């Protein structure tokens, strides 16, 4: 039988879309053994869940700096214990995060099949094998500070091939630092530099969405398989619920279609009081209909932003709520726009939903998804870093009622069909998942 270990970068971005791969792969017979770290793993409390320590007392460039020493030998233990277990199959082959690198040497070490796991777009694993190039040339890491007000993040990225308009700015933002022993970057660096001609790589996109970006990494990586995006695969797969083991849409359902803008920037990342004041009013101001989720509380001093006077001034248009099925969300028919930090999860979610965006860029491939939703696909717009009510509203009435807007829903609906069309029987996406398994992760 087959048996596949799967194991994501420790973060919840990571490991949602993996685990939904996991499920796909459950549902085609693979025994799965997938591999949470024991913080992940108690959080989260032939489909079993095992844990390993990660090494730390989270902290991204903590973390990465662990995953870069401390997984490769405690990963190898449970490999071996897996194949002298009685209780389970012996592994057949790995399917890794490409963040997790270190599964590299273990698959040699092993003889085991490794398809790798890329969690965010085409795009920006064009940009992560490119890090090493930024150095060479002699861009990166910048000299000081001033690169973030002389203009420097304005000059355009034209030596890479695939990439149209692109800024450094847009760049996976990891390139932007004065370190030359910087964490992140050289993280990267490493991760790309593991990856050579023989690797096979999963993509969460589909060939549409990232036509020029998927042609140009095929040169160098002739194995990268857009299997997504994930929401219409799954949507789409006979009995995908059988492994599916409140008051928001109760609310949104007396909404008119497209008049209601929804907000949610995760908990991540927790933003600041004076950040969260402008877009309470911004959304106050628009006089749209919403729904935020947002843990006040966890902003220093937010729950006060959120005032008596707030209150009663939303009282017959907006909805405050600490959490939500954002899937069942995007895709019910009151949502006009999504205001979001675009990372990649919610960015191919929003087009399965056909949902316009609103991008307020805070890192990583954040900038980079934000450039494509504003300026190539078109669903959307960018929101200062330093936002302002003022300018907010405006924005957000430009998406729900404006002409711009009209277009940005258009559009999104034209990739929310070729999204769904390329997920099921006939589709590339698809039958490329099909393929990887056939070829590669089958004996």
């Amino acid at each position: 039988k087959p048996h596949v270990v799967m194991i994501p970068y420790p973060v919840q971005g990571h490991i949602n879309p993996l685990f939904k791969l996991a499920k796909l792969l459950h549902l085609r017979g693979f025994h799965i053994t997938f591999v949470n770290t024991e913080y992940n793993h108690k959080r989260l409390l032939d489909f079993n869940f095992e844990s390993i320590p990660d090494g730390l007392t989270q902290d991204v460039p903590t973390l990465c700096q662990s995953v870069r020493k401390n997984f490769l030998k405690p990963y190898c233990e449970l490999l071996t214990r897996l194949n002298h277990s009685t209780n389970v199959p012996p592994v057949t082959c790995l399917v890794s995060d490409c963040c997790m690198s270190f599964t590299i040497q273990a698959a040699e070490e092993f003889e085991l099949p490794n398809v790798l796991y890329f969690s965010s777009s085409a795009c920006s694993l064009l940009n992560v094998m490119h890090f090493r190039s930024f150095v060479e040339r002699g861009i990166i890491p910048f000299k000081d500070e001033s690169y973030l007000t002389n203009g420097c993040l304005e000059t355009k990225v034209d030596w890479i091939p695939g990439l149209k308009n692109f800024r450094l700015k847009d760049i996976v933002d990891f390139i932007r630092t004065t370190n030359p022993n910087d964490i992140m970057l050289e993280f990267f660096i490493e991760v790309a530099d593991r990856v050579n001609k023989d690797t096979t790589i999963l993509l969460n996109t589909f060939n549409e969405l990232e036509s020029d970006v998927i042609n140009a990494l095929s040169s160098t990586i002739p194995s990268i398989y857009p299997i997504g995006p994930l929401p219409s695969l799954l949507k789409q797969t006979p009995q995908i619920h059988q492994l599916d083991s409140t008051e928001c849409l109760d609310w949104l359902e007396s909404k008119e279609p497209g008049s209601v803008v929804y907000v949610n920037f995760g908990s991540t990342t927790v933003m600041t009081p004076e950040q969260l004041l402008e877009f309470a009013w911004g959304l106050a101001n628009c006089k749209k209909s919403f729904l935020w989720i947002i843990r006040p509380d966890l902003v220093i001093g937010g729950s006060v932003i959120f005032s008596s006077e707030f209150t009663n001034e939303i009282a017959d248009r907006g909805l405050i709520a600490s959490w939500c099925p954002q899937d069942k969300v995007l895709n019910h028919p009151s949502i006009g726009g999504f205001l979001t930090h675009c990372g990649w999860n919610s960015t191919t979610e929003s087009i399965c939903a056909g949902v316009p965006m609103l991008c307020w860029p805070f890192f990583a491939d954040q900038p980079t998804d934000c450039r494509f939703i504003c300026n190539e696909w078109e669903i959307g717009m960018e929101i200062d870093t330093n936002v302002k009510r003022e300018e907010l509203a405006k924005l957000i009435n430009e998406v729900i009622a404006g002409d711009k807007g009209k277009k940005m829903k258009q559009k999104a609906m034209e990739l929310k069909k070729k999204a769904e069309e390329n997920t099921r029987p006939g589709g590339c996406s698809y039958m490329n998942l099909n393929k990887v398994i056939k070829d590669v992760l089958l004996k």
